[PDB]
């Protein structure tokens, strides 16, 4: 029955939810791995034995959540999936069970700061899909829907669950919308250094690249374990926001822009023991992910160099904080540009206040809220946001999202 | 034999030191408390039984560190302290053992980012002290020495070790040099809200307060379990740095200043099982502790309000990032002001690079380096510094510094 304090308002909350926790963290009594990026307990193959308690555990919380726990409709659902796990050695989720499982994967994502919106998520059932073209069609309707003309809406599309393991549905993109990265002759990088491998994989499969900076990549969609195929999202569906500053008329000249929709596609959704290897999900951007991480990371776009140049800053001495100075202007510019186009974006102050507010109801109407401090605190201005001063308990509940290996290091190609 | 990666340069280091670890963290396999401020394993009473293995463990690493492990001088030291623990049920450290133990407490402090300097520490042996006046004298020589006319030097003064537990030496100040906090009639706070309780404890013991903002507090020194007594550090020893900005001539008008010497006094130093309840230690400031935390924390000096006012910023809308803007200027000003007075200060970029450099040698010439990410990453501009992208293993080695309760919630007053 542990306690977590906020050393800015002296607020104290009581976490009992951590007792329902199941998966492991990576920490022991004699070591803490809270700062390891991809721990082995966060990454993803299961059999028929363990598959039933996982179903039982899930079904029990789903009926506990509709004030119908243990009743007749529960006990028959229990025996029906029990029976079907005898028969098939797997089972199929109801439409309502999929919506619940998906929404609570988000709820349980301790590194997500946006989770105040977990209840308002739009679940698209793509479990009837059979072909890469079909996947492309479900994904286009996802992007159009979630984008909603800049009035962004939260959504997730769920392709059929893993079974044998070799007939797996996988989006090979890490996000549906990403800018291509190209290496140069001198080794330098054009576009986005992150994707330079993925960009070559797409050109390996015949992508004619318009070798520039902000080139939207094609989708690589793998259907039922078949070799993936290229598909180009209709440009009218990819909404982009050109970045301008509300003081600097030279800020246009920089020529930066960013896509409206953050939409992660390489993750695995885990419900009741069932594994959905493809399940792209989208929301809206917090400003810092673009303005701080995308733009100013060393091995990303890396623009602090030039923003300080046009600002004419003390770029000789480290202790002038010219980097800090150029970084705050870039984020004011991101926020302003997205806002002036009615494209949904949230600032790191408002999102961290909302999270503390979210954390409040989670400890009351639920008894806790798993949170990963290392990831919740924004990557700039840490301590002026209220989450820096809030203690958080991290633990692994299910349903959940997990990392998985990349398909090109596993897919038996042919 | 665990691995920790740097996701900005793809550097990988191998940590074997974590195996020598002894104390516990607070985390389990099913929960991570990496974000709890004062865990129960970090806070501090022991008997005679366990006291010998602690001596044995310590003495063995001390002789292992002088290429004289297991030799004659070792084995007799082993039996000599063994004998003396039979006799007294405690023991006394050699002068060389105290210097080693103290230096490695610093080395092992996973939340310290400055540890590149751990080998260069000046150890003052105050174990002959018997009276509060004597403590005051050792502390003044500490402050004069470590301050060195603004050319700051690292040092620590070690008062006699705990024994019975009721005759304990304790500095009641949290830092030797701190500004007083006073509450107002309207509830508001003048000076430093942190110390408002300690300021009243000093006035409880007869401090005539010059009720202002930056009033250096008196020392409250407790000697051999006796009631503590007030002492006023000679003002000529308290070096202060008036804060001015290298662009804004209105920055003087703010009227801020800060003491040169950070010097923590409320901690407990643990060596070979022996507990030193008073052991003030000083170094030099990283800029952010003043400019970010002292100045801009909500329940500290809280000046973002006024710095944005004189800067004339968009103080209506949160998403203008006026807070981020006023915060970078305050830190450029801190750095500049301290530097223009030849007073040693380090910026959060240089100190975090040095730490990564330090981490490098620690994994080579030692096999590891305990690090607490939550605390190492500076409280501003997190992700432009190289420690944000560095995985770190936190574990508890000894000798170490620990938190302890406050003496006014324990001291049997009379
Ligand atoms: C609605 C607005 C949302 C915002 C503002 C938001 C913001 C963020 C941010 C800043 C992160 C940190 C990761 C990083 O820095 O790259 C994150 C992580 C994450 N979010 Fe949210 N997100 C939103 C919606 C969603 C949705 C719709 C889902 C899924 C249904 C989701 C699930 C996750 C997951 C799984 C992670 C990563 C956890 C991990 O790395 O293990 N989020 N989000
Ligand atoms: C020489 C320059 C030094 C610098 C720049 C420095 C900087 C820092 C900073 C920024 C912190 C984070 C704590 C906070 O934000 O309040 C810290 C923590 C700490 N430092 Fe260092 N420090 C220095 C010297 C020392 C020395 C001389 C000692 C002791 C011999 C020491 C031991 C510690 C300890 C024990 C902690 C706190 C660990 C905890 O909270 O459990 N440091 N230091
Ligand atoms: C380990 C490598 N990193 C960087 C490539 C992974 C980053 C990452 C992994 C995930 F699983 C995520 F859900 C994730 O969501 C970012 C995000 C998602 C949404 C819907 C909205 C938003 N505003 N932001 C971001
Ligand atoms: C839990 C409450 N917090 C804030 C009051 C404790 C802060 C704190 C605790 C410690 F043990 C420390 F050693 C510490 O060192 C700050 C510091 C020390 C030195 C020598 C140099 C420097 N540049 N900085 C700071
Ligand atoms: C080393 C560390 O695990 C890694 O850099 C993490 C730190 N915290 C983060 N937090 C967020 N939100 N996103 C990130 O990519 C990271 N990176
Ligand atoms: C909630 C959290 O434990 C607390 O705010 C910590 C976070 N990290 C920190 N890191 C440093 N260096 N100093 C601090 O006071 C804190 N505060
Ligand atoms: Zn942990």
């Amino acid at each position: 029955f542990l306690k977590v304090k906020n050393w800015e308002t002296d607020v104290v909350l009581t976490d009992t939810l951590h007792l329902k926790s199941t998966l492991e963290t990576g920490c022991t009594e004699h070591i803490c791995m809270g700062s390891i990026m991809l721990p082995s307990q966060h990454t993803r193959v299961a059999t028929k034995d363990q598959l039933f308690p996982l179903a039982k555990e899930f079904l029990d919380q789903y009926y506990s959540s509709i004030k119908r726990f243990g009743s007749k409709a529960h006990m028959d659902r229990l025996e029906e999936v029990n029976k079907e796990i005898e028969s098939t050695s797997t089972y199929q989720l109801k439409d309502t069970e999929l919506i619940y499982g998906a929404k609570h994967a988000w709820r349980n994502a301790s590194r997500c700061v946006g989770r105040i919106q977990w209840s308002k998520l739009q679940v698209f059932d793509a479990r009837d899909c059979t072909t890469a073209h079909g996947m492309f069609n479900y994904i286009c309707n996802h992007v159009k829907y979630a984008t909603n003309k800049g009035n962004l809406r939260s959504a997730i599309t769920i392709f059929p669950q893993r079974t044998d393991g070799k007939h797996d549905f996988r989006v090979w993109n890490s996000q549906l919308i990403r800018y291509a990265g190209y290496k140069q002759p001198d080794g330098s990088t054009l576009g986005d250094p992150a994707n330079v491998q993925f960009t070559e994989i797409c050109i390996q499969q015949g992508w004619k690249a318009p070798r520039g900076r902000f080139d939207v990549l094609p989708l690589l969609l793998q259907a039922n374990g078949n070799d993936p195929e290229l598909f180009q999202i209709p440009p009218e569906l990819v909404l982009e926001v050109p970045i301008r500053h509300p003081k600097f008329d030279w800020f246009k000249d920089l020529g930066l822009k960013w896509y409206g929709l953050p939409a992660v596609s390489n993750m695995l959704l885990e419900i009741g023991g069932l594994e959905f290897s493809a399940c792209p999900f989208s929301g809206w951007y917090m400003g810092t992910e673009i303005g701080v991480r995308d733009y100013c990371d060393n091995s990303r776009y890396n623009i602090l160099e030039e923003v300080a140049k046009k600002m004419d800053l003390d770029m000789r001495k480290t202790s002038s904080l010219w980097k800090d100075q150029a970084l705050v202007e870039i984020n004011i510019a991101v926020l302003y540009s997205f806002q002036s186009d009615k494209v949904t974006i949230v600032d790191h102050h408002s999102a961290t206040e909302s999270f503390i507010k979210h954390m409040e109801n989670e400890y009351r109407c639920r008894g806790g809220c798993p949170a990963d401090w290392v990831w919740i605190v924004p990557p700039m201005s840490g301590s002026i946001t209220p989450v820096f001063h809030q203690e958080m308990l991290n633990y692994r509940l299910t349903p959940s999202f997990e990392y998985q290996p990349d398909p090109w290091n596993t897919h038996v190609w042919k």
